[PDB]
């Protein structure tokens, strides 16, 4: 390992003399899968996700120690144990992910609110998108709901089925295949979480959106948030709409709503 990166990593690491991992309780009964409730102590309650390579891990946890936005999840620190797996520490999210909120059938958000989600999901990839962080699987799943219900972009993880066209083609990601992504979660959002392309199987999803075909307007989804679904998903990455542009227009859709 390069001793430099050794060196740089030191501030994310968190050890036993300050983190209680409680291994005998899951978090969400296996939804998030080796995910288990934490205890930072002054009592803080967290996630902890068990998990070369290992020089991509400490890079990345450098990179995602840096990360202050209300609509970010945190990265409070990472373990390096000499024995064990690798583990990632991040705060505790109250009401899981935003995919399984919408979905529960005891859980009714407005149209308003679920607009208000989508403009959090903006905002918060509006700050990734300005450290040049690209997501390469954003979508409902990955974003976190806490107890005041505040979204917060997260990795809990191919998605074929939000990947941009240029993604699916070149294997290639970036801030634009991001914007592509961030409409099918608006789509996911407006539909309370339905799966999107129903009828198209996942090998068949490039030739359907080459034949210039999109995912249909969900009812109850206003005109104006529709038409900026429209142009997350343009064939030309260059001429999608930025995070900003997206925070700026939803916002006008939010507070004029009627
Ligand atoms: C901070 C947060 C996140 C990720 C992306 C966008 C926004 C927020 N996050 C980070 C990791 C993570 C942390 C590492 F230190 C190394 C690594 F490989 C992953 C994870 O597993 N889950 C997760 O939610």
């Amino acid at each position: 390992l390069n001793p430099e990166l050794v060196q740089a990593v030191q501030h994310v690491v968190i050890g036993p003399s300050s983190l209680i991992v409680h291994f005998n309780e899951v978090i969400g009964r296996g939804h998030f899968g080796c995910v288990y409730h934490g205890t930072l102590l002054k009592k803080i309650h967290c996630a902890v996700k068990s998990l070369g390579e290992v020089s991509q891990f400490l890079t990345e946890g450098i990179i995602m120690k840096d990360f202050s936005h209300p609509n970010v999840l945190s990265l409070l620190g990472i373990c390096l144990r000499s024995e064990g797996s690798p583990l990632v520490v991040l705060p505790y999210m109250k009401h899981g992910d935003l995919r399984n909120f919408i979905r529960n059938e005891t859980h009714n958000p407005t149209v308003k609110d679920l607009i208000g989600f989508g403009l959090q999901v903006a905002k918060g990839m509006k700050y990734l998108a300005s450290k040049k962080f690209v997501h390469r699987d954003l979508a409902a799943r990955n974003c976190m709901l806490d107890e005041k219900f505040t979204v917060k972009v997260a990795d809990f993880g191919l998605p074929v089925k939000w990947m941009a066209l240029e993604s699916l083609q070149t294997q290639k990601f970036t801030t634009k295949s991001d914007v592509w992504s961030f409409g099918v979660l608006l789509w996911e959002l407006m539909t309370r979480g339905a799966p999107p392309y129903p009828d198209v199987n996942t090998f068949d999803i490039t030739v359907y959106l080459l034949q210039g075909r999109r995912l249909l307007q969900p009812e109850y989804c206003p005109d104006p948030l529709y038409e900026v679904m429209l142009k997350c998903w343009h064939p030309k990455a260059e001429m999608r709409p930025s995070f900003s542009e997206l925070v700026s227009r939803i916002s006008a859709i939010f507070s004029t709503f009627i």
